């Protein structure tokens, strides 16, 4: 029953890019393959970070394109963000670029609590992203950059947990 230790995480990306596989590992504890890319829902999770409870309400969003709400309605909702593109997919890079700069437009400051994830960290040798370009993008926008798999669940729970941090550290303003 945590206090204004609640936070309204939103998940973001480009399509099949790992964010259902990412929540529902975060959420259930086991990959799922072939999630409904048609559901947009969202999940709760009571969790401690740093010692501390936390109640998380985490938004896997669908897209506004055909299946999901638009995105302004939870981006302006939303307390933290979970920035998601894959490892293999330089165009899914490229979208999270946008979702980033939509985020700050949305916030009118460059410092709203960010997390960026390069998924499918399973498929090396399939890279078009280098590690240190994703890097470097995270650094220049000042947030966190955790390469992970859903697949084997690699950097789940830590990419979450960093993002509570980042919320937390946010709200300390
Ligand atoms: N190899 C690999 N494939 C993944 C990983 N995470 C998701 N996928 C696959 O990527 C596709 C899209 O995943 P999904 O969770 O539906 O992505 P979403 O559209 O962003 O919700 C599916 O075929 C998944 O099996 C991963 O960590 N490694
Ligand atoms: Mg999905």
């Amino acid at each position: 029953p945590p206090p204004s230790e609640t936070h309204k995480l939103v998940v973001v990306g480009g399509g099949g890019v790992g964010k259902s596989a990412l929540t529902i590992q975060f959420i259930q504890s086991y990959f799922v393959s072939d999630y409904d890319p048609t559901i947009e829902d969202s999940y709760t999770k009571i969790c401690s970070v740093d010692g501390i409870p936390a109640r998380l309400d985490i938004l896997d969003t669908a897209g506004q394109e055909e299946f999901g709400a638009m995105r302004e309605q939870y981006m302006r909702a939303g307390h933290g963000f979970l920035l998601v593109f894959a490892i293999n997919d330089r165009q899914s890079f490229n979208e999270v670029g946008k979702l980033f700069t939509q985020i700050l437009r949305v916030k009118d400051r460059d410092d709203f609590p960010v997390v960026l994830v390069g998924n499918k960290a399973d498929l090396e040798s399939q890279r078009q992203v280098p590690r240190s370009e994703a890097s470097a993008f995270g650094a220049s926008h000042h947030v966190a950059y955790f390469e992970a798999s859903a697949k084997l669940r690699l950097n789940v729970d830590e990419a979450f947990e960093q993002l509570v941090r980042a919320v937390r550290k946010y709200q300390e303003q």
